[PDB]
């Protein structure tokens, strides 16, 4: 039978339960924690031929590009480009992923019920079923201060203590299914047709998902499980201009600034908000922010030229669209992207596929996700209008359940406001590029104000770095970066002059790509364009 | 009981088998017939899963060294010898104990898992296997590194093929070590809140549940292991890892007596480069000892772990691989200093100390007695060897191949300067950054001395030596030829500077003292 995606079934006793912040949810805890851990462990341990195994569910998103729920799987097109179900660089990006997250949530809920049926004693039946019915997939608030932004506590824990129903007072420390996804062998040697086999990282050599764990110049057996370098990921997540590392300047995490802007800027239409797909004012979009977070969580650079004692590179699944869904944090990230969509919808209530560009895609089938159309009595694919109201999938968020503008400021606008207040003008960077510029491989666009260090053009530790744009998806693509504070620093160092944005396109070997076109400009409001960007050159040894 | 320690029994098919470099061995084993690798993985797994009342469980064998300070083998401060001249010999017997237990567990594994017609092949491999050593001072297969196998969470083994958790990656118990059953509970750093050993995994500003298993930050460990002067960070200067230089010097410098070579104990200065001091820094570099740092930092390079901590270091499986190489360095030095064995007025006293709790049978009396140092002067009597000492005629050239005006830093300190707590003495040439006085990334950093401890015997202090030739050469070039006055900072586990700690630091040149060290002030928020 087709798998009909409904969201968790509606119980009068459980009216629109909320998806909680995963750090809040964990800190308060332990039946729901036990349920989620036990259910997800079962799901991750299902066989490859079980379509509701974790592997096959993550598989929907990308590699290994197989069928799912009876829907033919993908393949490389005539361009040489892998074709799968997930939508990137198009206006259905938020709605495709809305249904995807709901699928995952529903499968977990059903495994929770099966866990209760097999493991909980009569005394505890109804309480445990009650918690299953109130549970919803937690979100990771990547833009909320945990002083700094952080990966969820639970994601950084290799083991988690759970309850043992029937043995009161007894708890067990179990492998945490949110920490990593581990298979029984290297993903490159799975049974056909499931092997993860173009990609520029050795994901065929991984048994487990990893964050920053893949580096060139280590034994290939290290890549089987490169570990969870969550401290490194937290560092990347707190990216900000380089000058803010100097004494006497305050910092603001660029991710939080971007998210505050995304949620509070008015006058965007759906097409502008929903996607990177292409007034530079309106280029700050959901998908661009989501792309940078993918990069910062997983890492995308496998190597770096030269010799470096401190090694800040390292690659991992979340930066790679074909395999990102295997990392258990993928779903928590997309749960928050769904939350951000709901928030924006709530404060932009008429802007639903409302422009001439996105209207073309409004009625796209969101394959492979089935539902029953009661009006025609047929099994059909989800469409974006079916999930316009996320509440018809029987979940909500606290923030979307009157005080939403205040809550946005309180969660994402306090630091920005505090530091900006020290300086009444805004500056932004516009960035436009082609996701195909490097034959489909990912790349990072880094922008600098002032001289670029030809051996160090990578991150917030690089002299004069201002911000990055990550080409996750591998028509054009756009993004936007805050630039106000970095321009102020530059003006201070350079007699008030406005800086020329300088950019470098960095590939997964940490080298600069000279023929990837990027259009970068600096804009000002008391927006007008005030400087045109230029490519910076790097050292000979660092040139692709 | 008693458990008689003998080394692996002699087998005429296996004359004096060598303890191999663990990276070479792992590549031999994987580079399909991985029988020795399977044997070591499976046997150490079984040993790690033995119960606490089994004195041959991993926990109890590690417990000999320090916490939780219980009996072992009927023998009622840990047993481990530190800051004394029996440091190399006590640990020689300890490593042999570990190796023999694993071998016996290998035989058990074969009896349990190998079909009858395969047993001879598998037994042949067990009998050839010896505990591999970690060559912490050899460039790994550009830089020094933790062993390949220590950095792998999972390892593929034969089923007499299958991926299994790697018992060399961590030691994991089923509960937090603070809650174990009396008397075994591990109850400074929150080691009671650990279920697993960790490298750099304990940081203060994170949820305590993170500490249950702080992970294996092996990239950070590798960075520490490659410690060298800050200036070698700059374009386009060449770098030399201090650990490799120290090791080359330890092995090639003639004229030390056993007392000088064997220990940090100080009851001149050119002779303060000793085995125990190098071993101490490696402990720090593998595990990390700083739990916190004051002030605002984007890049967080601190974090603490078991290997930096005397009472719990033996729980980390790399402990044994590190001590295997310390034993190899002893054997190399013995080979090139053959007349120097507890043979000076200082160390002679300690030679007949019983190496408790380790039992052996005396053939002269047919009694069970304790090991003494002279019983293991010849390590081959324990039926193992090292390639480098089995072929001794070339030893000088191999040492050079592997690890190879002079200026040296001398450092004399009390292990109990902070009441027994660990600390790191960092030395600088030039101005010190009052908010960054910690490592190779800190401006003008030259090198560190780690106090591996956790009051000192009257009249007893500790010494170490650091290479300084390249660092002085740089500072003079950059500073109008000025010979640098060494500046020191004594750093505690909170990343703050301990000003009420007196250390004796001095710069010597070919040796004559040419400069006296001074304590560097740091920012107020960074002062202990
Ligand atoms: O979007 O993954
Ligand atoms: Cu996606
Ligand atoms: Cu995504
Ligand atoms: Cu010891
Ligand atoms: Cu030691």
């Amino acid at each position: 039978s087709p798998y009909l995606i409904t969201g968790i079934p509606k119980d009068p006793k459980h009216p629109l339960p909320i998806r909680k912040d995963i750090d809040d949810w964990y800190l308060e805890q332990r039946i729901q924690l036990t349920l989620f851990v036990e259910a997800l462990t079962v799901i991750q341990n299902r066989p490859l031929n079980d379509q509701l195994s974790y592997f096959r569910l993550a598989g929907i998103h990308g590699a290994p590009w197989t069928e799912w729920d009876g829907v033919p799987g993908g393949q490389k097109d005539s361009k040489g480009n892998p074709t799968g179900f997930a939508v990137h660089n198009n206006y259905t990006f938020p709605t495709w992923h809305r249904v995807y997250v709901t699928l995952y949530e529903q499968v977990i809920y059903e495994a929770m019920l099966d866990f209760i049926k097999q493991n909980v004693p009569q005394n505890g039946k109804a309480d445990w079923e009650n918690e299953a019915k109130q549970w919803r997939l937690p979100y990771w608030d990547f833009a909320r201060f945990a002083d700094e932004l952080r990966l969820p506590i639970l994601v950084t824990m290799p083991m988690v203590k759970v309850l043992v129903p029937g043995q009161p007072g007894k708890q067990l420390s179990k492998p945490n299914p949110l920490y990593r996804f581990q298979m029984q062998t290297l993903m490159g040697t799975l049974e056909r047709p499931y092997a993860i086999t173009s990609f520029d990282l050795p994901f065929d050599k991984c048994q487990s998902t990893t964050k920053y764990g893949l580096l060139e110049n280590y034994n290939a057996d290290v890549w089987a499980d490169g570990g969870q370098n969550w401290l490194r990921a937290n560092l990347a997540l707190n990216e900000h201009p380089w000058y803010q590392n100097l004494d006497g300047w305050d910092s603001v995490p660029t991710l939080q600034d971007m998210t505050f802007r995304l949620l509070t800027t008015g006058g965007l239409n759906w097409g502008e908000f929903s996607s990177t797909r292409y007034a530079p004012k309106n280029w700050m979009n959901l998908e661009a922010i989501h792309n940078n977070v993918h990069n910062w969580v997983g890492g995308f650079m496998f190597s770096r030229p030269g010799r470096h004692d401190l090694k800040l590179w390292g690659a991992g699944h979340m930066s790679s669209v074909p395999v990102a869904a295997y990392d258990p944090i993928f779903w928590l990230h997309h749960c928050n992207i769904d939350r951000l969509t709901a928030i924006w919808q709530t404060v932009n209530s008429g802007s639903w596929f409302n422009d001439d560009k996105s209207k073309v895609s409004k009625d796209d089938d969101l394959r492979p996700f089935h539902r029953f159309c009661e009006k025609t009595r047929k099994v059909v694919f989800f469409r974006s209008d079916d999930v316009k109201d996320w509440r018809s999938l029987n979940y909500d968020y606290a923030i979307t359940k009157s005080r939403i503008r205040k809550e946005i400021s309180d969660l994402y606008g306090q630091r920005t406001k505090e530091v900006y207040k020290d300086f009444e003008e805004d500056y932004i960077l516009s960035i436009r590029y082609s996701r195909y510029a490097l034959g489909g491989k990912p790349f990072q666009i880094n922008i600098f104000f002032g001289d670029v260090d030809g051996k160090d053009f990578y991150d917030a530790r690089s002299q004069n770095f201002v911000g990055s744009v990550f080409n996750f998806s591998g028509v054009l693509s756009v993004s936007q970066l805050p630039a106000r504070l970095a321009v102020h620093y530059y003006k201070k160092q350079n007699k008030g002059e406005v800086p020329t944005p300088r950019y470098v396109v960095v590939n997964s070997q940490g080298k600069a790509e000279a023929e990837v076109k990027v259009e970068v400009a600096l804009h000002k409001t008391e927006y007008r364009r005030v400087a045109d960007g230029k490519r910076a050159e790097v050292d000979d040894a660092y040139r692709a």
